[PDB]
């Protein structure tokens, strides 16, 4: 298992783990495109497994997600050229991370409805060191866990909207946590 920030290939799927360093923190890969997330009083991490460099995929991913506090299970990923991150979130724990953010639109994919935002990063981490970046979101208006998003359909709803999307760099199934305990089971394609 990987207890330190890492990327790779495993069974032919990108994966990336992210953290800050603070608490326990451990991921571990499995077949295909199975990952696992169990973490204690976590400082800031993400971590999954996808494609990279991605190309608007079509995800269908199951699994478990067991958060206690705020963390989130999203399709995440970034583009550069412009540097953007985004958030395709399928459920998240106690707080809902659009909180205090300007609504944009809708999208209706893969059953569900997502209500879309953006928000500008300002000196975050990011795949080009500290940086300010927008953050696009589509928050699923019901939390779940397991499915198939279709990647493209929130593009095209953010681009119809005025955000701009660079070239894609990774994207994959994420599992998120901040200052919070958990964990999670999540298996990609």
């Amino acid at each position: 298992c990987i207890t330190t920030s890492q990327t790779g290939t495993h069974n032919g799927y990108y994966y990336s783990f992210w953290t800050n360093g603070g608490g326990e923190v451990t991921m571990c890969l499995g077949p295909g495109g199975e990952y696992s997330v169990t973490w204690v009083n976590c400082g800031d991490f993400t971590s999954g497994k996808g494609w990279n460099p991605a190309n608007a995929q079509t995800v269908t991913y199951s699994g478990e997600f067991n958060p206690n506090g705020n963390a989130y299970l999203a399709v995440y990923g970034w583009t550069t050229d412009p540097l953007v991150e985004y958030y395709i979130l399928e459920s998240y724990g106690t707080y809902n991370p659009s909180s205090g953010l300007t609504l944009l639109g809708q999208v209706t994919s893969d059953g569900g409805t997502y209500d879309i935002y953006s928000t500008q990063r300002v000196d975050q981490p990011s795949i080009e060191g500290t940086s300010t970046f927008n953050q696009y979101w589509s928050v699923r208006t019901e939390k779940r866990v397991g499915g198939t998003v279709t990647t493209a359909n929130h593009f095209a709803a953010w681009k119809a909207l005025g955000l701009e999307m660079g070239t894609y760099n990774y994207m994959i199934v994420s599992t998120e946590g901040y200052e919070s305990s958990g964990s999670s089971t999540i298996t990609v394609s």
